[PDB]
DNA sequence: CGGCGGTACTG
DNA sequence: CAGTAC
DNA sequence: GCCG
């Protein structure tokens, strides 16, 4: 775009973070939409009226946008609770969300050392905690490619016809990635089955996977792996890796889901529901509603899902937000 | 005013 | 079930 | 927070 309201969005984002770490998620959702709407606007907002006219912006947000626009900052930023930056710190641990972070706060911890030395930690959070720094860093797009190639090469050693694709921010074209998302399927509709057993064992053998966060290996029909990998060679960081294995008939919906963004996926699914459909990572489904399951519409490609939702195909680089348009 | 995406693990 | 995650 |  070119954010024409940069000075405004900066400040609303601080505020938004604050609700977000305090656990006030709907409020934080509201801020995020407004903020995207400001960023995409053709010009600096100049009037309260013009602010309210924007979908995503109502009275309370227009008051703020205006106050910032005239007076040059936002009072409310100097009343944010002091606990917020601790709650953010604790929430940046993988596996600890706002509840854990609040529990730790009421136990009086205020730093990661208070966490290590005294807090009770789930298995996941202990892993989250020891890799705190590495997991906060975004990786270059090129390290993501090598991670994906590792997973793919290990998969094709078992079956050369297996399809592997990196999704997430990578597929949306970004320069850096918070974590790598790999989608595996097989066009024969069948040989995706039992992959995780073999694939995980192989990736552990040569030391690439260093920890597992979610991986239900008791289940032969396991569909997801969330864990931690590390490319070989000196000084490499530990990275988050997510792998999903799906049947080929689910490929377009899984691809769409895994490409995201999160906000994009939410809006798509909200749209589907407005049309008596249901959109998931597994399928797009018609005639919903206790509720009734409705039937799967076949969707051999992502274009089919867009078409059935009455939208034009959206290129992966333009899937940051649904309500963001224009070539 | 109530709804705000739909689903998969963990414990 | 609540919590966290994708 | 905003929307229907
Ligand atoms: N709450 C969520 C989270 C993710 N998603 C979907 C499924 S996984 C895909 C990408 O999500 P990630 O959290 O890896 O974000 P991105 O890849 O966009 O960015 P970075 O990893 O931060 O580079 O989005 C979702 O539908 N709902
Ligand atoms: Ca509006
Ligand atoms: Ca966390
Ligand atoms: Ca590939
Ligand atoms: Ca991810
Ligand atoms: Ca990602
Ligand atoms: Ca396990
Ligand atoms: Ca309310």
């Amino acid at each position: 775009a070119t954010n024409h309201n940069l000075h405004i969005t900066e400040k609303l984002e601080v505020l938004a973070k604050a609700y977000s770490v305090q656990g006030d998620k709907w409020r934080a959702l509201g801020y995020a939409k407004a903020i995207n709407a400001l960023k995409s606007f053709h010009k600096p907002v100049t009037s309260y009226q013009e602010a309210c006219s924007i979908p995503g912006i109502g009275k309370r947000m227009a008051e703020k946008i205006i106050e910032i626009l005239e007076s040059g900052h936002l009072r409310k930023l100097d009343h944010i609770s002091e606990s917020v930056p601790v709650l953010e710190l604790f929430s940046n641990i993988w596996g600890a969300g706002t509840k854990t972070a609040q529990m730790w706060y009421q136990q009086g911890f205020r730093s990661l050392e208070d966490i290590r030395s005294q807090a009770s930690l789930t298995t996941q959070q202990a892993i989250g905690l020891k890799h705190y720094s590495d997991f906060l860093e975004r990786m270059p797009r090129e390290e993501a490619t090598e991670i994906e190639q590792t997973v793919q090469k290990a998969a094709q050693a078992f079956n050369s016809g297996l399809l592997c694709v990196a999704c997430g921010s990578y597929r949306r074209g970004k320069a850096t990635c918070g974590d790598v998302d790999v989608l595996i399927t097989h066009p024969d509709g069948r040989s995706h089955r039992g992959i995780f057993s073999r694939l995980l064992d192989s990736l552990r053998q040569e030391g690439f996977l260093t920890d597992d966060l979610v991986s239900q290996e008791e289940n032969g029909q396991q569909q997801k792996y969330l864990g931690v990998c590390r490319l070989p060679g000196p000084g490499r960081r530990h990275r988050r890796l997510d792998i999903i294995v799906v049947p080929y008939s689910e490929f377009a919906c899984a691809l769409l889901y895994f490409t995201g963004s999160a906000h994009f996926n939410r809006s798509m699914r909200a749209l589907a529901k407005t049309k008596g459909m249901s959109l998931s990572e597994h399928a797009l489904s018609t005639a919903v509603v206790k509720v009734g399951p409705g039937r799967v519409l076949p969707t051999p490609t992502e274009k089919d899902v867009f078409r059935l939702l009455g939208l034009p195909y959206r290129e992966p680089a333009e899937r940051d937000w649904l309500e963001h348009h224009h070539h």
